C-alpha cells in the first residue's frame, strides 16, 4: 500500500487543479487517470466545443462579406478540415497537462479507480493498492441517455460525445433538449449548413435563465434557421432506408396531441442531461453518501460524510462548470495543506456565458430569484434592446438585449443577464464588480466607452 | 436680445449631452450649431471610424476562411460601397439628434457664434443676439496641419476629415503621427489593401501608453504589413506627373541623418494632433483664458475664468474622448440646475479603447506612472502573452498580452493594459471594478467563464 499525502481520483479540471495547487503546498499527491488527461474540458466539452463555435461564427461572418463592400464568398464548408486541426489541438493539450503533472512532481497513476472494503479509506487501481489521509473524488459526469425501454431505439442516437467524433457534417439533424448544451449544438450545426430541429418539452430554451434571455434566446434561435419544436417529446426512433425516422409527440396545451414522424434523419442528439460518474466507484464499500441520481452529497467544504474524503465538480452535480471546479480544488488544497480553515468556494454570483449566436452571459440572480429573495416592493430592473453597430450596414440583423437586477434602495447589482455580439467577452470584469458588491451609481460613476456594445450597461436609464 | 436659462454653443458630445440633461431639468436651453449635429463624434470621428473598422475586420478575418475549412474568398474590396452605406447611417444619426432636442424642446440656432462686447456674456448668431445666466463652449476642436512655412506643400496632404471624404481606396498611403488616430487609419488603410505606412519621430507608437502596450503595438503593425518609418519626418511634399513625392529625413540615433524620397503617393494623411475651435469666438471679448494652443482653461467644475461661462469636451484639451465631454456636460447641468455644488467629472481612471488590430483596451495608471506615484518599492505589476483560441487553427496569428498594475501591501488595482481579440468589449466592466478601488484579491476572488481571453485577467499569478 503505497501512502501519499493527496490522492486525486480523475484528472479533469477539478482533479487536475486540486493537486496542482496542493504539490505546490508541500504536498506529495498523484492523479489518478482512466482515460486522457483534461477530462471533459479538454477532450469533449469546453475546448473542442468553442473551436466549433468560431467556426460556426465564420459562417455567419461570411453572410455579410457583400454587405460590407467584398465579394460574396460562395460554399461549402468542409468539416474534416476544421474537425482535423480541431483534434490535433485537443492533442496538444493532452501533451501539456501530462507535461504540467509531470514538472509538479504529480504521480500520474494509470487505469481506473475503486474504493475497497479497508478500513482506512483505500483505493486499488489494476491491482494495486493506495492511501491517503486526504482523497478527493472528482470523476465528473457523462451524458444522459434514454432508455430503450422508455424510448425504443433511443441507442441510435448521439450525445455531445458522439458529436465530438462525427466525421461528416450530418444533412438533417434533430437535437433534443432546451439547455445551454442542447442550443450550442443546435446553433453550430445550423450555422455549418445542417438542416436542424430543435426539440424542446415547452415553449422556450433555457428555461432555468432570466425570462428576458429564455425569450430572446428562443427568438434568436428562430431567426437563424433553426426549427424549434415546442410541447414536443421523442416517442420513438428507428433505423429507416436511408436515416433515422423520429416518432415525436407534440402536446400544445389547450390543444389534441398530434403525433409526426420526422423522416431522413441523419444526426439525432440527445442533450438532455448529464450523469455522475460514481457508478464504478464501490462508493457502499465505505458508506459515502449519493443522492438519488448518483451525485455524491458534500458540505461548504466539499467535505463528504466520511472523514478524508472529498468531492468537487461536476459528480457534485452544482454549477457543473470548469471553472467552479477548479475554484473548488483549489480552495480545498488552501484548507488541506495551507490549513486555511475557512477557505472554501461562494457558490454565488458564479458567471456563465453561453455560446450561442450571439452569445449569452450571465451572472447573479434572475428577476424571478430577486424577487422571492427582496420582495417584488424592493427590486428594481434596468434594461435595454438595440440592434449593434455591426449591423446598421447589413441586411442580416442580430439583436442585443440587457438587463440589470436591482435590490433595495441604494439599488445593489444583483443580477446582470445579456446576449449580443460581444457579450461573451463583456461578462468577466462586471462579474467582478458584481462580486464586489456594486450599487447601480457605481456603475453610473464609470466613463463610457465609445463606441462599443459593453457601453449601454454603464448608461442605462 | 433673447434670453434663455442655457445656451449652449456647438452641437456636438459635450454640447448636446449637457443640454438634453439641463433640459431635464426643467431648463429652457438652445443649442447653437454652425454644422451637423452630432458634432465629430457622429461626422467624422468615432461613428465613420468604427464602421471602417468592421470592414478592416472582415478583410482580416476573411484571410482566415481556408483554415476554417471553407473556400478561400478571392478579392476586391469595393471602397464606394462601403463608404455609401457609411455616409447613410450617419445621415441617420443626424436626424435622430435633431429629433432628440425637438422632443425634449431645446431650440437649435443654426450659425456660427460669436461673444460680443457687451457687459453680461452675450453672443451673436447672423445678426441676433442671445443671452443666458450660464452659457456653454463646446466647440471641440479639429484636424492639425502643418504649415507649408514649415513643410513645404504640406497642404497636398490629407486630415482624418479627408479620409472620410475619400471615394476610393488609396493605392499607395503615408500616414504621419505616433497617436491613436495615426494607428487607427494606417490599420484600416492596410487591412483594406492599401500599400501602408505609418511615419513616426521616435521608434513606437502610442509612446503616452503604458510601455507594454507602445511595444507590442507597434509590432502588431508590422506583422499585419504596416511599414513603420522610425525616426522619420516630412522635410517636404510636391505634386509629380502621378501621386505625390514625400522627402524625408530619417535620424536614427548613433547614426547619420539620410534623406529619403517617398514616390508614387497617393494619399499622405496628417494625423499629428488636434486644435481646439476658439479661433473665431472672439474671447477675448470678454476676457476668457486660453493657453498658448487656444485652449479654454477651466477649473474642476469646468467653469472659466469668467462668471457664468463654462466649457467641456475637445476645446478645453484634456482628456479629448466623446464619453468625457458626454459626462462632464452631465454632470455641470445637475451642478447648474440641480444645485448639487459638488458635482463635476472625476478625471482619473477614465478608460480608452484603440481600434487597432487587435484592439487595446487601457484604465489607470501605466507601471512608470504608479511607480513615480507610489515608489518602485510599492508596486507590483502582473502580466501574461498568450495565443487566443482563435488562432489555434489558423496560420495567421496575433496575440494577446495583459497587465496589471497593483499598489501598496493591499495590491490595490491601478491600471490594466491590454491588447488582443476581444479587448474592445473586455474593458468596461473591469474599469467599473477600478473605480470601486477593487484590489486583486477581489478579480481573483472572481469564478473565471471559460474559454474565453477574459479569464486571464481574473487568474494571474
Ligand atoms: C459539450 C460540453 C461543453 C461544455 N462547455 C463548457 C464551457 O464552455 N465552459 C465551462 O465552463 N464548462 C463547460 N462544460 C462543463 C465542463 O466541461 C465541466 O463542468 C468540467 O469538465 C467538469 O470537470 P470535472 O473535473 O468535474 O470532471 P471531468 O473533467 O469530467 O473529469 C473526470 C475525469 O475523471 C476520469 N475518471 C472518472 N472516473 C474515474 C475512475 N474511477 N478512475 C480514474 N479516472 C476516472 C475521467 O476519465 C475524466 O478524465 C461543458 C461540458 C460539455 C459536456
Ligand atoms: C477620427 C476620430 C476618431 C475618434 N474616435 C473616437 C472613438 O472611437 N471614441 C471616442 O471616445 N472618441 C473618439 N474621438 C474623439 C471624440 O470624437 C471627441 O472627443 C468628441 O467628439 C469631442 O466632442 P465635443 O462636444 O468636444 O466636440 P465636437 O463633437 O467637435 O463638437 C463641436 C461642435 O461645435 C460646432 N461649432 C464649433 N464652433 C462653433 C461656433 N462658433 N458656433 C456654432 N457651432 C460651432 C462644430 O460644428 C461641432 O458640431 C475621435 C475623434 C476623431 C477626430
Ligand atoms: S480545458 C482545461 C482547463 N483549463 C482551464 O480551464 C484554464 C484554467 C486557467 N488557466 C487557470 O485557472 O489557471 C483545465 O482543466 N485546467 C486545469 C488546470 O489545472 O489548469
Ligand atoms: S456619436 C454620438 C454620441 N452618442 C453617444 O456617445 C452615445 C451616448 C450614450 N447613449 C449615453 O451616454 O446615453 C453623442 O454625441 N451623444 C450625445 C448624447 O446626448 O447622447
Ligand atoms: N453603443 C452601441 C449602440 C450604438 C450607438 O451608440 N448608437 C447611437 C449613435 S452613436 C444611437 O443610435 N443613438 C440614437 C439614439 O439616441 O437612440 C454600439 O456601439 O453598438
Ligand atoms: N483562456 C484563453 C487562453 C486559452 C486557454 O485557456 N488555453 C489552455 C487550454 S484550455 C492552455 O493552453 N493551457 C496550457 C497551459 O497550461 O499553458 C483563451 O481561451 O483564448
Amino acid at each position: 500500500v503505497a501512502s501519499y499525502d493527496y490522492l486525486v481520483i480523475g484528472g479533469g479540471s477539478g482533479g487536475l487543479a486540486s493537486a496542482r495547487r496542493a504539490a505546490e503546498l508541500g504536498a506529495r499527491a498523484a492523479v489518478v487517470e482512466s482515460h486522457k488527461l483534461g477530462g471533459t474540458c479538454v477532450n469533449v466539452g469546453c475546448v473542442p466545443k468553442k473551436v466549433m463555435w468560431n467556426t460556426a461564427v465564420h459562417s455567419e461572418f461570411m453572410h455579410d462579406h457583400a454587405d460590407y463592400g467584398f465579394p460574396s464568398c460562395e460554399g461549402k464548408f468542409n468539416w474534416r478540415v476544421i474537425k482535423e486541426k480541431r483534434d490535433a489541438y485537443v492533442s496538444r493539450l493532452n501533451a501539456i497537462y501530462q507535461n504540467n503533472l509531470t514538472k509538479s512532481h504529480i504521480e500520474i497513476i494509470r487505469g481506473h479507480a475503486a474504493f475497497t472494503s479497508d478500513p482506512k479509506p483505500t483505493i486499488e487501481v489494476s491491482g494495486k493498492k493506495y492511501t491517503a489521509p486526504h482523497i478527493l473524488i472528482a470523476t465528473g459526469g457523462m451524458p444522459s441517455t434514454p432508455h430503450e425501454s422508455q424510448i425504443p431505439g433511443a441507442s441510435l442516437g448521439i450525445t455531445s460525445d458522439g458529436f465530438f467524433q462525427l466525421e461528416e457534417l450530418p444533412g438533417r439533424s434533430v437535437i433534443v433538449g432546451a439547455g445551454y448544451i442542447a442550443v450550442e449544438m443546435a446553433g453550430i450545426l445550423s450555422a455549418l449548413g445542417s438542416k436542424t430541429s430543435l426539440m424542446i418539452r415547452h415553449d422556450k430554451v433555457l428555461r432555468s435563465f432570466d425570462s428576458m434571455i429564455s425569450t430572446n434566446c428562443t427568438e434568436e434561435l428562430e431567426n437563424a434557421g433553426v426549427e424549434v419544436l415546442k410541447f414536443s417529446q421523442v416517442k420513438e426512433v428507428k433505423k429507416t432506408l436511408s436515416g433515422l425516422e423520429v416518432s415525436m409527440v407534440t402536446a400544445v396545451p389547450g390543444r389534441l396531441p398530434v403525433m409526426t414522424m420526422i423522416p431522413d434523419v441523419d444526426c439525432l442528439l440527445w442533450a438532455i442531461g448529464r450523469v455522475p460518474n460514481t457508478k464504478d466507484l464501490s462508493l457502499n464499500k465505505l458508506g459515502i453518501q449519493t443522492d438519488d441520481k448518483g451525485h455524491i452529497i458534500v458540505d461548504e467544504f466539499q467535505n463528504t460524510n466520511v472523514k478524508g474524503i472529498y468531492a468537487v465538480g461536476d459528480v457534485c452535480g452544482k454549477a457543473l462548470l470548469t471553472p467552479v471546479a477548479i475554484a473548488a480544488g483549489r480552495k480545498l488544497a488552501h484548507r488541506l495543506f495551507e490549513y486555511k480553515e475557512d477557505s472554501k468556494l461562494d457558490y454565488n454570483n458564479i458567471p456563465t456565458v453561453v455560446f450561442s449566436h450571439p452569445p449569452i452571459g450571465t451572472v447573479g440572480l434572475t428577476e424571478d430569484e430577486a424577487i422571492h429573495k427582496y420582495g417584488i416592493e424592493n427590486v428594481k430592473t434596468y434594461s435595454t434592446s438595440f440592434t449593434p453597430m455591426y449591423h446598421a450596414v447589413t441586411k442580416r440583423k442580430t439583436k442585443c438585449v440587457m438587463k440589470m437586477v436591482c435590490a433595495n434602495k441604494e439599488e445593489k447589482v444583483v443580477g446582470i443577464h445579456m446576449q449580443g455580439l460581444g457579450c461573451d467577452e463583456m461578462l468577466q470584469g462586471f462579474a467582478v464588480a458584481v462580486k464586489m458588491g456594486a450599487t447601480k451609481a457605481d456603475f453610473d460613476n464609470t466613463v463610457a466607452i465609445h463606441p462599443t456594445s459593453s457601453e449601454e450597461l454603464v448608461t442605462l436609464r
